[PDB]
Order: structure tokens, then C-alpha cells, then sequence
């Protein structure tokens, strides 16, 4: 386990670390005139992904799904700790999930500073994810206002299509979801209210709805599909998009002046414009110009 | 699983968190001229307790163990962060469970922040605890001198002995351990290194002997044991002393003239002075005055 540690887990800490792996906690220096954010999810094997998901995927996942509640804050991620509980000690699994452990990190210049390993019956996973955001400028659930444009990047549906659908290419999208770090960065300041899709779009506009007192109008002709599923009946291809979950995709509201500031931004991530806040507290939507009943 | 937040783990924090549980991360903003100290720590059910152990001393425990970490620093804890992974849904058991988390936070003025709660198949738990301490401050694992004290606090082995005869009074130990925090902000600028005794004496100790290049030799008639020990054939009352483990006391190297300092302070728990630390890079024992070989 101490050895598991040191093999595996114990590459050289950045400069940008007090104190990493090695002692009883770990020591980090904050930046000055700066808040810290902190967030942890939990990945149960099985559940949270398919029981034969490749190590190095699950690493990857692992780090990607708290990476994204910090970009949901509209913070610089920093570092990580990482819990993981182990039925077995298989070298090939250990290389293959360090590695993607490493690799996320890496993409976004996270560090690991510490973490706990230990044996049990069920392969479960919790990483702590901490990142910093200049004071008093988060993006909360709440701030969504009247008049809002609803947001959401990149595309939706793709992960739960690739569920059920595995080994086809979406499946990608299932087991290597990218969390939009930079995205979340540029909305500091511009995004009134803001939250990951880790659950689903129409739950998690939900959370945002009800912090913020107010509702939203959705188009459903304009969420964001891949091709694959505009090639799929209506009534699927919208409940992929808006139940479907596990997006890791950024879904804001901002005011028209605000949106177009943020199409002036070079961006890595396609942006989409999806609805707008309205004052009525209900999630409802609209297609082709007219209300349009629907049940998730 | 959001009615289980809601109605166990949305209680209001203290005054020091810009925001707590209901966004995608929480925020926290520093004090000044202070490094965050962070650590997480897992608990799997009937592995790192008995699977009878009433939800209370479980949710204590998951606390107590993660505060201990942080107190290994001399660091004073702030918050946490509960990651829990549920088999079931049971209503007495959120109550105990939380009343215990609650009741070990409030009795060292920590605060629930955070977390994430999951369906598992397996009861599984890990806090991520988080500190505060003045720059540069902090007590290592290294630093121990030739000529310094080995010194621990309150008894070692209780636990131990509870967890091997259930129903007994120091049972009281094993479920409810004591972070030892005050003492370990007591210890900045005294100590020279020390760590938490999670795993065991002789093994812990062995953190410090191997991250300080330096050895110890300890004085085995004066380890503090329960007066239950004190009973028992001496090499099994050893055995529990040095690796007994889960006793969640403090472990630290001193010289003799701040060891003089620290008994001059009001404390809260036994200090006791067990041996010290040599030049030649081993764990040694000595009993009655005479070496004393020991396998652990
Ligand atoms: N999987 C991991 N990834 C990264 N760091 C880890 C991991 N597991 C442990 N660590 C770090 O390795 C060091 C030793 O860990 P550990 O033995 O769990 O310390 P501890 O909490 O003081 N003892 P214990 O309470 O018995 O678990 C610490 O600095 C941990 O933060
Ligand atoms: N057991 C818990 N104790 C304390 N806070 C919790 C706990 N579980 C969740 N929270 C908090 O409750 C809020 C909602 O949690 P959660 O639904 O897990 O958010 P999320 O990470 O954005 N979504 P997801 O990735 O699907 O898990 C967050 O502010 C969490 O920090
Ligand atoms: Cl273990
Ligand atoms: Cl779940
Ligand atoms: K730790
Ligand atoms: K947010
Ligand atoms: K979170
Ligand atoms: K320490
Ligand atoms: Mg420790
Ligand atoms: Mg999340
Ligand atoms: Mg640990
Ligand atoms: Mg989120
Ligand atoms: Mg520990
Ligand atoms: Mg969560």
C-alpha cells in the first residue's frame, strides 16, 4: 500500500506546491487576493461507469468529473487528492489508472498533492478537487435574471447515446468527457449563473432555476446534438439531450450584451444558445414557434 | 439522495465560509499569512470499523480521523468535505450517522462545506479535511535530530485491545478516537517532527525515523498503556502498544529544552517521554536497561 503509493502514485510535486505526497496532510500556498473552491465526487465502479471501463479511462473520468465543478465556478483549477479503494493490487490496472490520473492532470495543469489508498470489497473512487478564483467573482447556481440567454457548450446527449450504445465512437464521450476548464475561465465575470451537466441538462438548469426564483424556455430544435442523433427519431434524440447526463458540458446564463462579448472570446469549445430566463418558475419548452408539451 | 443533503447535511456553518453546501464547489476565503493544510482519509466499512458500530461512532470516527491529520501538522482544522457512498437509504441511520459527523465538528469548530453522496454496494466513507496554518510553520515528518525525545500523547493500545475484546470498555477507544488538535497547535515551534499513530507506534514512529534519516530507541516499561494493559503479559502489552494502531495520538521528536517549554504549558492530554532518537539508522528497544530484540 506505501509501496502502492510510491510506484504509482508519487511522481515529483510542481514548483507551485508547499508540500506534496509524503506527509500527514498536504501544504499548498494561496495565491494572494484570492478564494479558495473546493469540490469532491465520487466514482462507484459499476455505477458511475461500466464495470469493464478500461484503468486508464477511469483515472481520466476520475479527475475530469471535479475538474469540471471547479471550471462551474468559473475557477483555475490547481490540484487534487485522490481516495481510492481497491478490491485487488494489479500492476497492469495500477499503471493504466495512474496514467490516466496523470494525463487529465497534466491536460490542465493539475497537481497531485495527496490522497488516501486502501483495500475494500467494491472499487470506489473519490478525488477532492481544489482551485482558485478571484475573490468575490464566482459564478453561483443563483444570479440567473429575467431576460438571461440559457447556454450550454459543446454538445449534449452524446455520453448517454454511448451507454447504450457501447463501442460505438460516442462511447468516447462516455468514458473521456472534457471538462471545459478554460471555458469556465472566461465566464468569470460575463456568466450571471452557471452549472456543470453532470446529471442532466434539464436537471441541472433545474438547480440553476430554482436558486435563482426564476424559469426558463427551451428551444428544442436548437440543443446541441451530434449528427449521430439528429439521424434518430425526435422524441429520443431530446430525451438523450435532456436526460441524459454525464455531459460534463457548461450550461449558464448571460445578458445579450454579455453573450456577445463572450462570441468576441477565441474559445476551444462550441457555445449555444438554447433558451432565455423567464419569470414564470417552470422549466417548459418550445418547438417550430409553439409551446410544446413534454415530459422527461 | 438531494433529500438526504437537504435533510442531514444542510445544517449552517461558521462565520468563516463565503459559501458553503449547495453550489457546485464551496468557497472558502484564506486567512491572511496562513498555507491551507489538506488531507483525506477513507473509511470502509468493516475494514476500518466493525460493521455492528452504531452510525453515530461511525460518523464521529470518519470526522476524528481526518482532524487527526491535520493536528499531525500543528495546523488548526477549519472544514470538510463528506464523500459517503450508501447501500441503502435508512432514515435512523442518517440521523445517527450525521449527529456523529456534527458532533465531532462542532466539538473542534469545524465545518461541513461540501461533498458528494452516492449509491454504492458497499458502505464507504472518505472526509477531506482542511486547515489552516501560519507560513512555513508546519511539523514535519522529517526534522527529528540525534539527541531529540520521542515523545507521545495520551496511551497507545486501547484501541487495539477494544477492537480484539468488543463489548469492553475501551471499545470507547476504537469507535471514539480523540484528535488530538489542541495539542498539535500546541507543539508549532516545539517540535521537531511528528505524525499521527493511525497505523501503529512502531510503524508511524518509523515514518518520521526513515523521512529524518536518524533511528530511535525506545524504553519499553515506559510506553503509555490503559491500566488494562498494564495487567497483561508484558510482549502481547507491547504488541498492542507499538502495533496496535487507530489510536489517533501524537507522535513527535523534541529537545530536551523545548520539551521543558511544552510542560510548562496547561494541556489537555498526557504527554509521555519514550525514548529517543540515536544516530544509527534503526528502531530499537530497551527493557529494564538492557537491549531488548522485539519483532513487531
Ligand atoms: N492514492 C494516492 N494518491 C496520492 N497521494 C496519496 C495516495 N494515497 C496516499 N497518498 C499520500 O501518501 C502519504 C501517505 O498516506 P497515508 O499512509 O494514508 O497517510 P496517513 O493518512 O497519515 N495514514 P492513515 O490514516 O493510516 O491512512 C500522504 O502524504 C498521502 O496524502
Ligand atoms: N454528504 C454531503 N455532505 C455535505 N455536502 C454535500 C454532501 N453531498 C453533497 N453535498 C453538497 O450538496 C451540493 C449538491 O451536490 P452534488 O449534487 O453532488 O453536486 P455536483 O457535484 O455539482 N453534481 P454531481 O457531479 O452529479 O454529483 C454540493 O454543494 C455538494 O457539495
Ligand atoms: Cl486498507
Ligand atoms: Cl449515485
Ligand atoms: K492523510
Ligand atoms: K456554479
Ligand atoms: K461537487
Ligand atoms: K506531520
Ligand atoms: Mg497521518
Ligand atoms: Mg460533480
Ligand atoms: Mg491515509
Ligand atoms: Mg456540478
Ligand atoms: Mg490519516
Ligand atoms: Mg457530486
Amino acid at each position: 500500500e506505501f509501496s502502492i503509493i510510491d510506484q504509482y502514485f508519487n511522481r515529483q510535486s510542481h514548483p507551485d506546491v508547499a508540500l506534496g505526497i509524503g506527509d500527514d496532510s498536504a501544504l499548498i500556498t494561496p495565491p494572494p487576493n484570492q478564494q479558495l473552491v473546493i469540490c469532491a465526487d465520487t466514482l462507484v465502479a459499476g455505477r458511475h461507469f461500466p464495470l469493464e471501463t478500461s484503468p486508464h479511462a477511469i483515472g481520466w473520468k476520475s479527475v475530469a468529473v471535479n475538474l469540471s465543478d471547479i471550471a462551474a465556478m468559473g475557477a483555475k483549477p490547481h490540484s487534487i487528492l485522490l481516495a481510492i479503494s481497491l478490491p485487488q493490487v494489479d500492476h497492469e490496472w495500477l499503471e493504466g489508472f495512474s496514467q490516466g490520473i496523470y494525463d487529465c492532470c497534466n491536460q490542465f495543469g493539475v497537481a497531485l498533492i495527496g490522497g488516501d489508498t486502501t483495500q475494500g470489497p467494491h472499487l470506489t473512487i473519490t478525488v477532492t478537487a481544489m482551485g482558485w478564483i478571484e475573490t468575490g467573482k464566482a459564478v453561483l447556481r443563483s444570479g440567473a435574471k429575467v431576460g438571461d440567454y440559457v447556454c450550454v457548450s459543446g454538445q449534449i446527449g452524446d455520453a448517454a447515446y454511448g451507454l447504450q450504445h457501447l463501442g460505438h465512437s460516442l462511447q468516447q464521450r462516455l468514458d473521456y468527457p472534457t471538462p471545459r476548464c478554460k471555458l469556465g475561465e472566461e465566464l468569470k465575470g460575463l456568466a450571471s449563473s452557471m452549472i456543470d451537466v453532470s446529471d442532466g441538462l434539464a436537471q441541472d438548469l433545474g438547480h440553476i432555476l430554482k436558486a435563482s426564483k426564476v424559469g426558463a424556455r427551451l428551444i428544442l430544435e436548437k440543443l446541441p446534438v451530434d449528427p449521430v442523433l439528429q439521424q434518430i427519431e425526435e422524441q429520443q434524440r431530446w430525451q438523450y439531450a435532456l436526460a441524459g447526463g454525464d455531459d460534463y458540458e457548461l450550461c449558464f446564463t448571460i445578458t445579450p450584451q454579455n453573450y456577445e462579448k463572450l462570441l468576441q472570446k477565441q474559445l476551444d469549445v462550441k457555445i449555444t444558445m438554447i433558451g432565455q430566463i423567464v419569470e414564470q418558475t417552470k422549466l417548459t419548452f418550445e418547438h417550430l414557434g409553439s409551446d410544446y408539451p413534454l415530459q422527461i
